[PDB]
């Protein structure tokens, strides 16, 4: 029995998400047709001209696919399964210069020089600083009043992250954070103007010069590390330090942006969590937070070879849709997965990726992140309310928030 679905429902279809996440529409597929082909009709597959994609729904089989990556390509189409219609295909080629989009054993070099930078000591490192930082964005948000959550408390440490693990001097983090805030959202009308393209260009000439000035300049921040020739000569090019950078101003802000949102918005639902939060501070909470805010709806992969996945044949060449959002309430993997549970563990949630070559570099550092900055809240607002309903963000895979009006104070 096919799936109870409106006719040529698309899951990458921005404008379900500027509105809701379809809970119900995956909890049908889960139930119904796990892995499903998802039609796009001529000209609406958001850059991609194939017919549709197999939509994955299940988090064994998320994890199955990002475990092959010899079966499953990053880079034969990229994994943003959603572009603007009329995208053209060079404008989605030229993101296979960073990692992400990278297949081995181009992409094992890559992500072997970019772990120095990545390492527990160098996001330790990090520990005090952020951690100064976020209790000096809850108290300043705390001291307005009233405000948008998202600007004035999610905003800023994640961007902080970014530039405290590349070394940017606090003079130039404001360009640094304005190029990073240019990269996501050109589906949504109110960043209708931004040009991810020139912001990408921009920044890569930032980086270069920043390359060549930490060579000459040998600091410790991560920068050093990378450019630096190992005892086998494996550095990064000026340039591949420049997608390197182009690669964290967008991985690195606003995912852990809408995590920070959209756990306060789990908090202000479930005020037995919040109130347990509040007491016990439990770090378990950041991963239920990326479980319920699931900031990457979806990443997508393509077929290299025909292959057999839970009795459905993918065909070579063929797009599969990785649905983190369904994956992560995964009735099979999880107790109760529509409860929000900050003490939730083991958490084995796919919000970071599946476990394989490209699971996320920075998730111990996004947890950090968020920790520190819940930690903030919890000291500084813990009375936070809502005043009105979050304005979601236009986009075909990305779970975003981009207004969220809130009392800090608690009425
Ligand atoms: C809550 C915050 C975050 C979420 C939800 C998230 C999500 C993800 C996911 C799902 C993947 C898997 C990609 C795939 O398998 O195709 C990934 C990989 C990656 N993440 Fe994140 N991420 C977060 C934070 C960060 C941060 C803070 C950084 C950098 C500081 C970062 C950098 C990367 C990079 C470079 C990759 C690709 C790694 C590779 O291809 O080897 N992410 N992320
Ligand atoms: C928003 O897309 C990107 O993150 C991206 C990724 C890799 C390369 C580039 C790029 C390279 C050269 N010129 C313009 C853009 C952009
Ligand atoms: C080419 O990449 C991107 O345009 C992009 C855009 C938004 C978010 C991310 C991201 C975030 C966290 N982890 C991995 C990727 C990437």
């Amino acid at each position: 029995p096919s799936p109870n679905l409106p006719p040529g429902f698309d899951f990458t279809d921005p404008a379900i998400y500027a509105e809701r996440l379809p809970v119900a529409e995956f909890a049908e597929l889960r139930s119904a047709a796990p892995i499903w082909w998802n039609g796009q009709d001529p000209g609406k597959g958001g850059g991609f001209h194939d017919g549709g994609f197999w939509a994955i729904t299940k988090l064994n089989d998320v994890k199955e696919i990002s475990r092959h990556s010899d079966v499953f390509s990053s880079y034969e189409n990229g994994v943003i399964p959603r572009f603007k219609n009329d995208i053209a295909r060079e404008d989605i080629e030229v993101q296979r210069f960073v990692m992400l989009n990278m297949d081995a054993p181009h992409h094992t070099r890559l992500r072997k020089i970019i772990s120095r930078g990545f390492t527990p000591r160098a996001v330790g490192r990090l520990h005090d600083e952020l951690q100064e930082r976020a209790q000096k964005i809850a108290a300043e948000a705390a001291a307005a009043g009233s405000g948008d959550f998202v600007e004035q408390v999610s905003c800023e440490l994640p961007l902080q992250a970014i530039a405290g693990l590349l070394g940017v001097p606090q003079e130039d983090r404001g360009k640094l954070f304005h190029w990073s805030n240019e990269m996501t959202g050109n589906e949504d009308p109110e960043y209708a103007h931004i040009d991810p393209k020139a912001s990408s260009a921009e920044l890569i000439g930032y980086a270069m010069k920043m390359a060549e000035e930490k060579a000459k300049n040998p600091a410790d921040d991560i920068v050093t590390q990378l450019i630096q020739a190992d005892i086998d000569g494996e550095k990064l090019s000026d340039d591949e330090f420049g997608f390197f950078v182009v690669m964290l101003a967008v991985a690195g802000n606003e995912t852990t942006r809408n995590s920070i949102t959209q756990g306060m918005m789990a908090f202000a639902e479930h005020p037995d969590q919040w109130e347990l939060y509040k007491k016990v501070r439990p770090e378990t909470a950041a991963d239920e937070i990326v479980r319920w805010a699931t900031p990457v709806t979806a990443f997508q992969r393509t077929a290299l070879r025909d292959y057999e996945l839970s009795g459905v044949q993918i065909k070579k060449g063929q797009r599969v849709v990785m649905f983190y959002r369904s994956a992560n309430f995964d009735e099979e993997v999880f107790q109760d997965p529509f409860t929000f549970n900050i003490l939730r563990n083991p958490n084995p949630h796919v919000g970071f990726g599946g476990t394989g070559a490209h699971y996320c570099i920075g998730a111990n550092l996004a947890r950090m992140t968020i920790n520190l900055i819940f930690n903030a809240v919890a000291d500084h607002m813990p009375d936070l309310k809502p005043i009105s309903a979050p304005e979601r963000l236009r986009s075909g895979w990305l779970n975003g928030i981009k207004h969220w009006q809130v009392d800090y104070t608690g009425r």
